[PDB]
DNA sequence: GCTTTGGGGACTAAAGTCCCTAAC
DNA sequence: AGGGTTAGGGACTTTAGTCCCCAAA
């Protein structure tokens, strides 16, 4: 349950890549951009030691379990 | 835990989806090409009702667990 | 005069889709 | 030997991802 680290949003952008959703469905659920999505997901990633959003859901999902 | 409908390797490219890798390192793992492992994937998506692999995984780390 | 917090530019690269061949 | 698996090319269209820099609050 490392969640320390992750901004406010960077914890509910693990629990949206974690239902598989695109960056444009994740946007439009929090009413950004997908351009600006694209970022804070690759942020997101850097922060976490990975470098494929599939790894960060998989984690995100062992954690809900 | 309904793995019933995969061929013998589909439920092997479920296992190696769920760790976050790519086609390529998959293809590897299973001495295919990249090409073929688009395919294969795809195809298995479409089997489970998904439409992106990211889906697949999820499910698959949900039943691992 | 700064921190958050949102997004364009500009691509490089993976992912996916569909349909159609060969090799056992 | 005309058939099912099992593997991949063609040929793109879409999502993902990367970095770095730019304004509003």
């Amino acid at each position: 349950d490392p969640l320390s680290g992750l901004t406010d949003q960077e914890r509910t952008l693990l629990g949206l890549l974690s239902e598989g959703l695109t960056n444009k469905q994740i946007a439009d659920r929090m009413f950004l951009a997908e351009k600006t999505v694209k970022n804070y997901v690759s942020r997101l990633l850097a922060k976490l030691g990975m470098e494929r959003r599939t790894q960060a859901a998989v984690f995100a999902t062992e954690l809900k379990r």
